[PDB]
């Protein structure tokens, strides 16, 4: 089991570097000329019997009123969503709990008049009129937002009967003014600064190998209620694809196992060489270099920033756990592991020998004995040739 733990560990570190290089958040930038903002992000929709349907989002927001707004430096929003059902509700519907937090600006230490409209709980009304491939529909929703906690609680109904697209594909269209901006980032909250007059939010959402939604929404106060009024047009969908075919998973209740957390702590340790419970840009750097990469300082800083939910400048184990729960496609993961193979196979002969394995594991800070190295080789060596080929490496690293 201990040669297997060493392979487990190594596979997890290789995958961790890939995930630290991926972009899962909502990336916001200023658009000075338009007195607003742009955003881009990808949503990974789980496909019921396996796989991920990507939805590439592009976004622009512009103020409705004439007053000055806050134009942000580059940052992101991190969103966690739960979709559920009301067992009493006979209409086609969705119950949504969401938490949204601004991050991506590094404080490096542990901890608008519009903003005043958000200091407590605010009631919300949502209205959507859609047309996807000529299928006309309407959604109505109501709830509350509490921007102190970044929290949204809403129930939505399809008021025209059965919803012709899956509910998860509408979540992003169905009030980013309820994001929680940390105290060090209040100057960057464009969304609240545009209130009460509000903003227009426009998106195009490209479902890969399928159709697209284009949306236009007005988000503004009407008296004390924050209202999101939306028109959605979807075109070029496949009648048989994941959207019009209802092939998408509703809720992804999918928490990590105890063994998996156990395995992820061992991977964490391989990064956290000083043992202080944190991974710094330097520690990440050292691991990346022993795996044949040459990241710049700014690239290390960006990688940590992508997962540094608390903005303290380092990755702690909870942050690491969130990151390792990030899905990469079966075939994404794949270039990482190929790269790793080429790094392990020092002479490039297509086999990792025991001497080459030792060399790398040592540089990864496992000091192994002659026997421990042969134990690892034997574990992976399916064809018995005494060395590890690509196909055998894949088996161990996945
Ligand atoms: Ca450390
Ligand atoms: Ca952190
Ligand atoms: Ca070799
Ligand atoms: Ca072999």
């Amino acid at each position: 089991d201990s040669s297997r733990r060493k392979w487990n560990k190594t596979g997890h570190a290789v995958r961790a570097i890939g995930r630290l290089s991926s972009k899962f958040n909502v990336y916001i930038k200023a658009d000075k000329q338009k007195n607003g903002i742009k955003a881009n992000f990808k949503i990974r929709h789980n496909i019921e019997d396996g796989g991920v349907q990507l939805a590439y989002h592009y976004q622009q927001n512009t103020p409705i009123g004439d007053g000055p707004v806050l134009l942000p430096d580059n940052h992101y929003l991190s969103v966690q969503s739960k979709l559920s059902k009301d067992p009493n509700e006979k209409r086609d519907h969705m119950v949504l709990l969401e938490f949204v937090t601004a991050a991506g600006i590094t404080l490096g230490m542990d901890e608008s008049k519009g903003e005043e409209l958000f200091t407590g709980v605010v009631p919300i009304l949502v209205e959507l009129d859609g047309d996807v491939n000529g299928h006309k529909f309407s959604v109505s929703g109501e709830g509350e937002g509490d921007a102190t906690y970044g929290k949204l609680t809403l129930k939505f109904i399809c008021t025209t009967g059965k919803l012709p697209v899956p509910w998860p594909t509408l979540v992003t269209t169905l009030v980013q003014c309820f994001s929680r901006y940390p105290d060090h980032m209040k100057q960057h909250d464009f969304f609240k600064s545009a209130m009460p007059e509000g903003y227009i939010q426009e998106r195009t959402i490209f479902f890969k190998d399928d159709g697209n939604y284009k949306t236009r929404a007005e988000v503004k106060f009407e008296g004390d209620t924050l209202v999101n009024r939306i028109e959605l047009k979807g075109i070029d969908f496949k009648e048989d694809g994941n959207i019009l075919g209802h092939k998408l998973e509703y809720n992804t209740r999918d928490q990590l196992t105890e063994e998996q957390i156990a395995e992820f702590k061992e991977a964490f340790s391989l990064f956290d060489k000083d043992g202080d419970g944190t991974i710094t840009t330097k520690e990440l750097g050292t691991v990346m270099r022993s795996l044949g990469q040459n990241p710049t300082e700014a690239e290390l800083q960006d990688m940590i920033n992508e997962v540094d939910a608390d903005g303290d400048g380092t990755i702690d184990f909870p942050e690491f756990l969130t990151m390792m729960a990030r899905k990469m496609k079966d075939t994404d993961s794949e270039e990482e592991i190929r790269e790793a193979f080429r790094v392990f196979d020092k002479d490039g002969n297509g086999y990792i020998s025991a001497a080459e394995l030792r060399h790398v594991m040592t540089n990864l800070g496992e000091k192994l004995t002659d026997e421990e190295v042969d134990e690892m080789i034997r574990e992976a060596d399916i064809d018995g040739d005494g060395q590890v080929n690509y196909e055998e490496f894949v088996q161990m690293m996945t």
